[PDB]
């Protein structure tokens, strides 16, 4: 369908004005064009605040090739907006696994001969991974990698340790206006408005269970406690078990004495009859097991947020329970069967995004203004990587510049004031008779490296 | 007689001491430590101070801190026959004479192995006057920040062979302090001193750091509509996020000092201001005398200098009511009829909340305060510094901040205090993320 | 009517709807076998939805039969009226949008091929039916028992006609009552309103600042939706008394208006308070509550929404002829404040209107969710058994004098639907002991509180 | 030490701007002098912000004795500032019941004879049962009685409905300013003051029980919840509980599936060992048991917001658990020692607020700018009854004149202008084209006489 072409316009120019800090650099950077000949490939999730950064890619001189990471992630009119400017493109939501290999495979050919790429934009380390095992002539003239999330960073981290790892990276997830604003706040703004949009139930007066509580589940349960929810959280490491104490929720553990001994008699099940939802925010192997997901109450809402289905033991049910459809991302299964179901049954499960990502699952995603803090990080480690020229220095220096980057904190706070002043906010000037008393100047970094905020 | 009885409560409300106290009680993992203490008396050490020294350890104890001394604290000790005063002597000729009778109790000196210093002040005399006992110690244990300055300085300056570890930097220390603690008590003592209606009303606050963080909140629960000010672009960026309004005192932020500078229209429709930071001269002289009728003036920030407090006492009058509240009138220097409607009002002193109106944080929150110092020193006594040979030590040097270890093994016992359970991994499930069942679950750049 | 073999789909959406009505379904399980309703003819006109087949079917199962149509025009949704249908209920509820159409339905509704209904009870959305039933058939009214109206409106058409006498047989209304008014107004609006503009819009609402006209009690819901999402919000209302009450909210007291009176000329607009609002709602039902120079000073890229009724409370004339429409998606519009006569599409100073003027919640939502609508309709099935008791009709025509009045809902029969909706949250409540009960004065099956009791 | 009352004296000095309306009754009939030396008799929980109004009856030209309320409320230093004005007090704080009645009947007989007395102050109805059992011809000269609160206004209408009551009262509660706004906010104010000052204690991640959801329940609950609790919360009445549901709280009850019948085996002894903190806000004569504290968990902190003492078995704790007191409005009690103990045990008990009312027993209590609008009406009560004049009606008709009424709108109407003035606002005027639509005049009632608000 090519009809979505024009409804992506209007929304990518009102998207424009809601991202003042990624907008500056169309305006100031546009002059000596740093990026000259960079070809360079990405994957991550396909949104209209996607779009933006395909068009000041192409408005500076840069030319790229993109895909989705997640099934459920693509925005069908954001997609079709790009493809506007002639570029024959294919992406879409809602296909199978198979499918889902053909696009990837697509993205680094042209009709014969692999991209002459030379960085990438990767999240997950899903297109890492395919690139190391399956092409090793690929990564020849490479300088860098850009990565955005956290399961990718552990992709990147063991690879070094192998020697497998052949070119430097830098983890833009560290900067502190990526996961202090989109992993906090960007799913407090989109988790109950995708759970309201699927079940359209009250959420007033229920009871949810969050497992997890790293930077997505502090948002997730807030997004879930401003509706009127009782929440509750289940964790392994005991500082964020203190925060959650401390920020007002129970803890509890799922299994008895917190021991996974694998047998039924180990599950706590009298608390579990009292829940009527839940979240899964760790991105670990199976934390919800079927022993465990056969306990919940009835008519149980199941929905996953982390990036990855190992959380949820999806695995067991299609074995031995039976599915019905009522719409897209949201599924009925009854227990105690696998031939079928009566129809005026009433045990039975429910299940959104088929534990996947929900929140791009059932609704749009972050807001434009949240991922623009996310996003000029991105573009302005691209710049610091270009210039080094990795893929011609001599192997000679090859030996020690190989080791871990981090973009410096003067390149955030340049975009944390453009975002601070697109509200309408203002900030003051330090007197000299101030700066040098706290050994910082009138313009530079006022914290140090250690500082957690 | 009351003295000996919040002892029990003391015990009670300190679930991880306790808690490791009988986790490591029968073994007794340590024996015989040789800590030398001097941090200040608080009501939380008494048990650990007289207990073993009634029980027969006969160990003496004394207070670096003198400004920060309570004599509670001492009371409590009284009750014992330890011979130890602590009292408020303020004078040096007189305390020398009660310093002689402590070092030797039968004429010989004690083997003292560490020095529990978090002044900084004592440490650079004596033991490094003399260097024969510096080949037999064990490490040394600070907490003032930018007091280990000197330690830092004159070990990369290469004075010193020994490694230094720092307390301060430890996670649960940051977040109990830092922001859990200003949340609780701001608002608490800002209707404590004055008794009013914190709904409808506008109110300033200044930075917006840790401190800036637990403080907005403290007050826009109540329904105070918060204005922040700020320096720095990123906490800013955070008190955007949060639902607040940022603003600046001076028209388009640049302080050039003459009256056409001040946004006047602003300050006449605030009605409170309060400052945060730890910067000088942050509420200036200018706009001090521009504000609303009858606003109240507030400071945390452990400076003085922020208020412009001396322009503010050589051109208007105070009014003691009492000291430990203090009115100010700007009608003039003195002359008041008898109630007037230009003045203002100061909460203790303009410097510090700790006058005397409240004393650190509840128990709970110090909790952690003193739980991981006696990890690091128990840490420490586990190996013997003299059977490790001088070779290998030299092949191999590096300087390292506090294991993560150490501090998750402090959270599990405060958890478990409140009821809650935390869930032990499996061993298929912790190889996807890389650590053991008990091993650090953070690398050291992750930020809680 | 289409096909009747979808109704297998309705059926499925109603059982899957049918878990989240745990009072209906109380109600329905507890009177089986004492049939309340047994002898009782009913006639419903409430507009045929999801909720109003469970309210059909609810009301079949106690033993009664019924006949429904709808009163309205434009809401008709055709899958649930197939499922009652072929369960053997007549319907007569369709999407015809003729002129044609609307005079043959009053009268078919009614009479069938030339012999009159044995009505007993009617069931009234609007009025429509009490008109026509005392104007046009006067002949059949000695044998109705009484009338059920849900809405103000008819609530007033119905006592301003009492005084005239057409009236002539009693009537209960129900919307004074806690359990209808709080769950229509204040809760219907706290989870729609947020919901509703983050559909249309995407933006992200936290930090941006709101203005809203009026704090009644929609108001109130409208308001405690923006402030939990992380919005700054400002209130102007003309009531001393229930202004004091955002001020203890934690809210600003304001108004367009310079000094707060209004000469009509172009020096009374506050400009330095329109300057920074960028989103506006009206919570009123007033006319003009907005005039058109509040729309010359808002400042650019703002978001108006309107929740009343009327496209009157906002002056869209102004905009009808003066500037230029453009629309977004299907219910969101462009508005360019720069002139008439064309326009570039990289305008800056347009405004964004949601639904203009009409029903938000009807275009791309479904509404209230199936929750409160639960509370509004288990309502009405009380006070049929009510009327059903009294047995108004059969009385000798002596004491048709006596019995004749208007009456609201009573207390007792409020708390019986409150008591099953607790219990669908999984609360348990508590039953009084005599020792207590006794030492307050109230009954230990209830009442509790006095008549007048502000809740 | 009763010099302190210069301190008390120079604390209310200062508060005469959080109280607009009440200055605006001076404002408005200084020139006039209503009272005339009117005698006005009160009794009510004296403070700063009741010697306002005492010092406000003294400045109108009258002379008033007055008398205290509650054992705990004396507020000594408070108190001096008016007993240096001329006004004869006796009161005194820990003082046994006996010399509390024998102080209250002092004031009573003046030189063996009874005092004037034209209007008449109450709270709670103690004092004016004394007067209908003791020296009964006093009534026939009393003109009108002002009382408030909820259980005032229940004890009023059976007497009423016993047919003996005389000297027709006037409801304060049905006005909005006192129902609304100072049941309401006074408590989510002044509950979490009190409990930190007293007990110093962290209310951040702990569990409490709130019982009844009234106006004062529905106000004491949010200042819990804004603290970081997690509370749970429990009545009788179906109407007021499903209002907690959708507030977002949690609904138990005490006693197993509702049923209560006597026996210890129907409490449920579950939640109860969890619970630390127990607010009780009924009012009532039994909500708590004997046996509801022989599951209760061990260190829990007792609290009443009620109106008596009634709603703790304090008669169960006295005859098997014994009292030492050690530490004044904090002690200790036992649950299994009697006449003995050892030396340590770790199941005794913490009480605050011992059997009277907290807040104004263990903190400053109510603050001033709250309690604007009801002693705003207070006063003009007494203006309003005042120019009903009695004694000159005829003798025939005063039979059908005695009915029962409440305070009329437009007095309100201004009050609340008067509050929303102090705070900033500004109140739109309607226009005269307005009033005609819709029906209501500019400035008369715009709420019809049945509205909730
Ligand atoms: N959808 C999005 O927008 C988005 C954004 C960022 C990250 N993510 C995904 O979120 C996931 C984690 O993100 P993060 O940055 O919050 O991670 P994190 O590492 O900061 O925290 C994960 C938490 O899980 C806890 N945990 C591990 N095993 C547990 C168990 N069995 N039970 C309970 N707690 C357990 C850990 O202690 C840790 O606190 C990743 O999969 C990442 O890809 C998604
Ligand atoms: N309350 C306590 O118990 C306690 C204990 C130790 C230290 N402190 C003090 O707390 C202070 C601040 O605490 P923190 O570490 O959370 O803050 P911080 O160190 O994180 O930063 C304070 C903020 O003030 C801002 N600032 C500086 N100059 C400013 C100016 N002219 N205008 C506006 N903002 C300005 C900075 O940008 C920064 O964001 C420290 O200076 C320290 O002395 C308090
Ligand atoms: N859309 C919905 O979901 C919904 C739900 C229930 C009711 N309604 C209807 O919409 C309206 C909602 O109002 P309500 O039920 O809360 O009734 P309400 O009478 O309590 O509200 C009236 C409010 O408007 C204020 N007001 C009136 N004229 C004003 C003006 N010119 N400027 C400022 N403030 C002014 C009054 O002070 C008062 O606060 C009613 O007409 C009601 O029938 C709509
Ligand atoms: N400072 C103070 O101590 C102070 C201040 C103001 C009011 N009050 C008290 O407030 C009370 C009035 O509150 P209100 O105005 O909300 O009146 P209310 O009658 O509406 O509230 C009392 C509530 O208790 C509930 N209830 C009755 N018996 C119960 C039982 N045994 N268990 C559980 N719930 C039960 C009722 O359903 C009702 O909701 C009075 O008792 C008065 O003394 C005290
Ligand atoms: N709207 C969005 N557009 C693009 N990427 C997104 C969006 N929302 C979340 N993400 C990214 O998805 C990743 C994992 O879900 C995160 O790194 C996050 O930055
Ligand atoms: N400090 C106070 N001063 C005056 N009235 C108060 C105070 N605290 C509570 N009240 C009132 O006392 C009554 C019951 O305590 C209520 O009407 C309440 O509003
Ligand atoms: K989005
Ligand atoms: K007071």
């Amino acid at each position: 369908d090519i009809t979505l072409a024009a409804w992506g316009r209007r929304e990518l120019i009102i998207a424009e004005s809601e991202m003042p800090a990624l907008m500056g650099l169309r305006r100031k950077y546009a002059g000596q064009q740093p990026l000259k000949g960079a070809k360079i490939l990405g994957c991550i999730h396909m949104t209209i605040q996607t779009g933006v950064l395909i068009e000041t890619l192409v408005a500076l001189g840069a030319e790229v090739r993109w895909s989705s990471c997640n099934i459920f992630s693509t925005q069908d009119q954001a997609a079709a907006a790009i493809a506007a400017a002639g570029i024959p493109v294919f992406a879409w939501k809602g296909e199978t696994e198979e499918e889902y290999e053909w696009c990837i495979e697509q993205t680094i050919l042209k009709d014969g001969q692999p991209w002459d790429a030379n960085m990438v934009l990767d999240d997950g380390g899903d297109l890492t991974e395919i690139l190391h095992k399956k092409y090793p002539q690929m990564l020849e003239r490479i300088h860098g990698i850009t990565e955005e999330t956290t399961t990718g960073v552990h992709r990147l981290l063991d690879m070094l340790k192998n020697g497998t790892l052949k070119v430097p990276a830098i983890n833009v997830n560290d900067s502190v206006t990526k996961s202090k604003n989109d992993n906090k706040y960007g799913c407090r703004h989109s988790l109950n408005d995708a759970i309201k949009r699927g079940t359209d139930h009250l959420l007033s007066g229920k009871q949810a269970l969050v497992i997890g509580y790293g930077d997505v589940g502090k948002g997730s349960s807030q997004s879930l406690r401003q509706e009127g929810m009782i929440v509750k959280v289940a964790e392994v490491d005991p500082i964020c078990a203190m925060q959650a104490c401390m920020d007002g929720f129970e803890v509890v553990s799922p299994y008895k004495n917190g021991i996974n001994d694998g047998t039924e008699a180990s599950i706590d099940a009298a608390l579990l009859g009292k829940i009527d939802l839940i979240v899964t925010t760790t991105g670990n192997v199976n934390v919800c097991d079927a022993n465990m997901l056969k306990a919940l109450k009835k008519r149980a809402v199941v929905c996953n947020i982390g990036h990855f289905d190992n959380e949820i033991d999806t695995a067991f049910m299609r074995k031995n329970w039976a599915w019905e459809e009522v719409k897209p991302q949201v599924h009925k299964i009854h227990r105690t069967g696998k031939d079928g179901f009566d129809a005026h049954n009433d045990d039975y499960l429910i299940l959104l995004a088929e534990g996947r990502l929900v929140n791009l699952g059932n609704a749009t995603g972050h807001p434009s203004r949240i991922m623009d803090g996310s996003f000029a990080n991105q573009v302005l480690a691209q710049i610091h990587l270009f210039e080094q020229k990795y893929a011609d220095l001599p192997a000679a220096e090859k030996a020690k510049r190989l080791s871990v980057e981090v973009l410096p904190k003067k390149l955030d706070e340049e975009v944390a004031l453009e975002m601070v002043k697109g509200f309408g906010g203002v900030v003051t000037q330090l007197t000299p008779k101030q700066a040098e008393y706290i050994g910082v100047s009138v313009e530079g970094p006022f914290k140090p490296d250690t500082y957690r905020y």
